[PDB]
């Protein structure tokens, strides 16, 4: 009578391709899991998922989200406020990480679960530790890969919808956005350059490798590496602008199960909509040249437009001109296989415990934009 405890409930993983266009539109659960304050010591789980002033997050937002045709959900996480000594997460943040996944995930939705704000741009006591510098990642491989090690092993019984992010913005040691080495004298620096794409493709490596060494599901689980800076290569203003998209090397051993990612917050302010949709079709077409024509997924995990986050933004300023560019922009993404994930916005702050939209017409905007005839 107990012989089906024997059934072995084997699970499928798609290809990434396939993820990444089951994804539909998605959404991130923004300035959450992923905010910090080097100038602070937590106590409490609540300390860190507040401290940028949105609630704790809640089941129902994520019902919301869907049910307004969203089809996944990015949950940016920063670990070094929640790491000892030896780089050991405690027990009581992974349970508190794994509770927003199993909210994602029980709306159907894929989640993207990533280390955030452990990468980045230096500011007063905020200094990030995983840095695109050769130095850096040979000083710091072991205790990323622990890391990613326990993230894997504490996800590692979860189906294809969860996937893992390597990092999320890293940087030289200038700091550089754009491309490797932008902020140096003269705008360049062959031997910083060197060295940071050498470190984006050893995190990249030491994050596939350390996942898929702790063995089962992931295996097979589809996993995201990111660019420099998660830059996207568009423009012609400088002839490095590629270099982060051509310089990426894909992890030895992968090819069905592994996507990269890059941001995009294009300037629309000042422009037409026809040249916004050249800017856009411009962005497309150098992650189908690096990417998507070779058989590598990608997903576009943070977009909105450059004003973002100016004290006057696109949606109070342009509101029509950049709902005609959300349009175009998961239009043109959907006809390449490449997902797109909306930053914030949509459901902010104390709404999100309602749950509502504050921005219930650009919510509605993107999913009609994807989804609508
Ligand atoms: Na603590």
């Amino acid at each position: 009578h107990h012989h089906h405890h024997e059934n072995l409930y084997f699970q499928s993983f798609e290809t990434a391709t396939n993820a990444v266009k089951n994804m539909g539109v998605g959404w991130n659960l923004g300035n959450t899991l992923d905010a910090n304050d080097a100038t602070k010591t937590w106590t409490t789980t609540v300390q860190h998922e507040t401290c940028w002033g949105q609630p704790v997050t809640k089941p129902e937002l994520f019902k919301m989200m869907k049910e307004a045709g969203f089809g996944a959900i990015r949950v940016p996480v920063t670990w070094y406020q929640e790491m000892d000594a030896n780089g050991k997460v405690n027990e009581a943040w992974m349970k508190r990480v794994k509770e927003v996944v199993d909210y994602v995930v029980a709306q159907d939705m894929y989640c993207i679960i990533n280390v955030h704000h452990d990468t980045g741009a230096d500011k007063d006591a905020f200094k990030s530790w995983i840095k695109a510098d050769e130095a850096n990642y040979n000083q710091n491989k072991a205790k990323y890969e622990y890391l990613w090690r326990q993230i894997a092993e504490a996800f590692k019984d979860y189906g294809d919808k969860v996937l893992f992010e390597s990092y999320n913005e890293m940087l030289d040691k200038l700091n550089s956005w754009c491309f490797a080495s932008f902020a140096a004298s003269g705008q360049y620096d062959a031997t910083v350059a060197t060295s940071a794409y050498n470190a984006i493709n050893g995190y990249a490596r030491s994050f596939v490798n350390a996942v898929r060494g702790t063995g089962g599901n992931n295996v097979r689980r589809n996993l995201i590496v990111n660019t420099y800076a998660a830059a996207n290569g568009s423009g012609n203003w400088n002839a490095h602008l590629k270099d982060p998209l051509s310089k990426l090397v894909i992890p030895q051993g992968e090819r069905d199960h592994i996507a990269v990612q890059v941001h995009a917050y294009p300037t629309i302010a000042g422009k037409t909509i026809s040249a916004i949709r050249t800017d856009t079709r411009d962005l497309m077409n150098g992650l189908n040249t690096y990417f998507v024509s070779k058989g590598i997924p990608v997903i576009i995990g943070e977009w909105s437009t450059s004003n973002v986050d100016a004290k006057e933004t696109d949606y109070d300023a342009r509101k029509s001109l950049m709902f005609q560019f959300v349009d175009d922009f998961v239009a043109q993404a959907k006809a390449l296989g490449i997902a797109t994930f909306y930053w914030m916005g949509l459901s902010d702050g104390a709404s999100r415990t309602m749950p509502s939209f504050n921005q219930a017409d650009l919510a509605e905007r993107i999913a009609k934009a994807y989804h609508g005839v």
